[PDB]
């Protein structure tokens, strides 16, 4: 990947962003 802690922190931030789109769709459109 890139850097150890940054990869986990990034994946966790990615998980939070799809969790924020949940009121519209957490699967079909969970990314900018």
């Amino acid at each position: 990947c890139s850097n150890l802690s940054t990869c986990v922190l990034g994946k966790l931030s990615q998980e939070l962003h799809k969790l924020q789109t949940y009121p519209r769709t957490n699967t079909g459109s969970g990314t900018p």
